[PDB]
């Protein structure tokens, strides 16, 4: 798997700040837009891209405070990645779009989506932020972490102060072993503490428990928009999975409409880490019939 990241830089300012991202192929078509989550950047895609960039441009942004955009102080609450991204695709020019998503990057592109349903032409997504009920719904490996990591004190030490996003909780949610060269390039953004706002912010965010109460309606309601759409969807999944579980996938394949899922063998958060070939090549082909206006 490779651990370069062989894309030239690209930025551009919105609401007063730059924000980084990846572009490459082709103008003259519909783009793909790929969405990272909690604490990763475009490296995440690094190895899917290649797949795509042939047939299809790859747009990648790093969500602001991340990757290499810009830090403004903010709170980093999910309503600011809202606003940023929002502001991104408008300053990029982009009409119609593909979506390929990822945890909070799932959050942002199923937002707008709902938001903007006649511009989005199809949605491939792993690894998705749905409510959870309950604590019970959540893994149970992971939930005295995530019960910890939403404190003011606690969290903040253990996410903030002891960099545990990136150091615990990103490997210990990829099956196969990550380096120390692509531990580095996800530490890179971080390497000063009080950088690490939105790693704090994030988990805070996250639609537990019915807290906090505006991210659970508003996933409620793009996941009602998803539920009755008819945009072409690709769900990958791995075992044992961590957001979608694998008997979760299942029912999504049922329930969702023009839903293909597909099993990327093991995984657990981070599948692009164990898996990037066979999502990548499975995102290429299903692009094509996506192209016409019916
Ligand atoms: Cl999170």
């Amino acid at each position: 798997i490779g651990t370069g990241f062989p894309f030239d830089p690209h930025y551009v300012e919105v609401l007063g700040e730059r924000m980084h991202y990846v572009d490459v192929g082709p103008r003259d078509g519909t783009p793909v837009l790929f969405l990272h989550g909690n604490p990763t950047s475009s490296y995440l895609w690094r190895n899917i891209i290649p797949h795509v960039a042939p047939s299809h441009r790859c747009i990648a942004p790093d969500l602001i405070g991340m990757g290499k955009s810009d830090k403004p102080d903010l709170d980093y609450f999910f309503d600011d990645h809202v606003r940023y991204l929002d502001a991104f695709i408008e300053a990029l020019g982009l009409e119609e779009v593909v979506l390929v998503i990822h945890d909070w990057g799932s959050a942002l592109g199923f937002h707008w989506a709902k938001r903007n349903p006649e511009r989005v032409k199809g949605i491939a997504c792993m690894e998705f932020i749905r409510p959870f009920p309950t604590w019970d719904e959540w893994p149970e490996f992971a939930r005295e972490t995530f019960q910890a990591f939403r404190t003011a004190d606690v969290g903040r030490e253990l996410i903030i102060d002891q960099n545990a996003f990136i150091e615990g909780a990103l490997p210990k949610c990829v099956v196969r072993p990550l380096t120390e060269v692509e531990m580095d390039h996800y530490r890179e953004p971080f390497l000063k503490p009080v950088d690490r706002e939105p790693l704090w912010r994030f988990p805070n965010e996250l639609p537990i428990a019915g807290e906090p109460a505006n991210i659970v309606a508003l996933v409620e309601a793009y996941m009602n928009w998803l539920h009755q759409s008819p945009v072409p969807k690709l769900l990958f999944w791995g075992t044992p999975g961590v957001l979608i579980p694998p008997a979760e996938a299942a029912r999504l394949a049922e329930s969702l409409p023009n839903c293909k899922t597909v099993d990327i063998g093991p995984g657990l958060h981070y599948l692009q880490e164990d898996n990037p070939d066979l999502i990548g090549s499975e995102i290429a082909r299903w692009l094509p019939a996506l192209h016409h206006h019916h």
